């Protein structure tokens, strides 16, 4: 006798491993089938699981799902459950299968199929995910093309929410000290100074993120790469942060990448300005964004 009133529950006897697609925040990515009929007419999905785990990290994985769960947008990748695998002793999440990947990858991969407008397109949909992200007031902290998806050509949606914060009700920053390796090429300066993340420190890195875009992931044009080269290639360990601190605060910036139209650099400069307040919101910039490829058409 059955009776299914949870969909969301995922029966791990059912779900079989077929690849593995990437790593993410302290975790692993791999691509199964979920096939309940046995007759191989079930859909394939995205199940993340954690690498080296822990009480804590499985606590900050449960938030991590629970977050997921309460987003529902066309720039957000899709929360289709859980899996209480290992007879009910584990946890994994199940996702939407995105076939073309990270946004980074695809850049790489398929140059052929990418131009200005559809950079913009893209650059559109990151700031409504971002706009959604802010109702909930959610910090993503990890904001990369590496953490975005591609549906299909004309739509990328935001991922990893393993970093994600939840603004304390009467604060406007999440103050998080934490151990172990930082995506630094992407932080605010007083993410990298303070620990201070915010709304605005994700405006910071989507400005890294648009550069990201008009790079083309080219190799050498990288963030880490620009920054170490500007930094010296020579530094390791502490003098790395060190030098990027001094180097941010007294205004060095990633180049406007070749061929970026001056006005999208500009945008890329007013995110990554060190007076937290006077960035632009997520709207103003989808507005801008999508003003600029509206007045383009013609
Ligand atoms: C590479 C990736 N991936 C490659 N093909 C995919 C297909 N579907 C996916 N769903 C979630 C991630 C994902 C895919 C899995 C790992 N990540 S993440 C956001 O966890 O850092 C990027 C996307």
């Amino acid at each position: 006798a059955f009776e299914d009133r949870d969909p969301t529950q995922f029966e791990e006897r059912h779900l079989k491993f077929l690849q593995q697609l990437g790593k993410g925040n302290f975790g692993s990515v791999e691509m199964c089938r979920y096939d309940p009929l046995q007759d191989n007419t079930g859909e394939v999905v995205a199940v993340k699981k954690l690498q080296h785990s822990t009480e804590e990290h499985l606590r900050d994985f449960e938030r991590e799902i629970e977050i997921l769960k309460s987003l529902q947008h066309d720039n957000i990748v899709k929360y289709k459950g859980v899996c209480y695998s290992a007879g009910r002793r584990n946890l994994k999440l199940i996702m939407e299968y995105l076939p073309y990947g990270s946004l980074r990858d695809y850049l790489q991969k398929h140059k052929e199929r990418i131009d200005h407008i559809k950079l913009l397109q893209y650059t559109s949909q990151i700031c409504k995910g971002m706009e959604y992200l802010g109702t909930k007031r959610y910090i993503h902290r990890d904001l990369a093309t590496r953490n975005i998806l591609v549906e299909n050509e004309n739509r990328v949606k935001i991922g990893d929410f393993g970093l994600t914060k939840v603004l304390p009700q009467d604060k406007e920053y999440y103050k998080v000290k934490e151990p172990g390796e930082s995506p630094i090429f992407w932080y605010a300066p007083e993410s990298l100074t303070e620990s201070k993340f915010s709304v605005a420190s994700d405006v910071w890195s989507f400005g890294v993120v648009l550069y990201e875009l008009f790079t083309y992931i080219e190799k050498s044009k990288s963030p880490p790469a620009e920054f170490m080269r500007m930094i010296g290639n020579d530094k390791q360990g502490q003098m790395i942060v060190f030098h990027l601190i001094e180097l941010l605060k007294n205004n060095g910036r990633l180049p406007r990448p070749d061929g970026c139209p001056d006005e999208i650099y500009m945008i890329m400069t007013e995110c990554w300005n060190n007076n937290v307040n006077q960035r632009p919101s997520f709207r103003d910039l989808a507005l801008r964004v999508d003003q600029i490829r509206d007045n383009m058409a013609g």
